[PDB]
């Protein structure tokens, strides 16, 4: 169907998944103001402060633009492409990496996808930078 109207989803299961965006204990992420030309923080998860080993007093009200934070193996294509994404060329999901207070850099299948409302709008960015791996 072209958009969730009329059909509704297994409920359970599809909140279980947002459950899992917010988990907070293995997954991790940040909230936005989608609505403001400098995309900021108003307001961060522990999960984001054991990503990155930082404090959220370090990112409170920056911008969501996660060049700000970039490393020695995180690619300039990805960092842009993110910059564009919240610049509102288009809201969508990129990979990037993250370093460590520690001094280690890492590239995951980070999940970069933010929050809208019923008419499809993104109303926050909750860029939830879920480290992700396969076995």
């Amino acid at each position: 169907m072209p958009v969730r109207r009329g059909h509704v989803a297994p409920q359970n299961t599809f909140l279980d998944t947002i459950i899992r965006k917010f988990e907070g204990q293995s997954r991790k992420f940040i909230i936005a103001n989608a609505r403001v030309e400098n995309c900021a923080v108003i307001y961060c998860n522990d999960g984001f402060c054991e990503l990155c080993g930082y404090s959220r007093a370090e990112v409170m009200q920056r911008p969501c633009t996660c060049d700000f934070l970039h490393g020695p193996r995180t690619q300039r294509r990805a960092a842009a492409q993110i910059a564009q994404a919240l610049l509102g060329a288009e809201e969508r999901k990129v990979e990037i990496a993250f370093y460590r207070k520690d001094g280690s850099c890492f590239l995951c299948l980070v999940d970069v996808v933010p929050v809208k409302n019923e008419d499809g709008a993104v109303i926050m960015f909750i860029l939830n930078f879920e480290v992700v791996m396969e076995k």
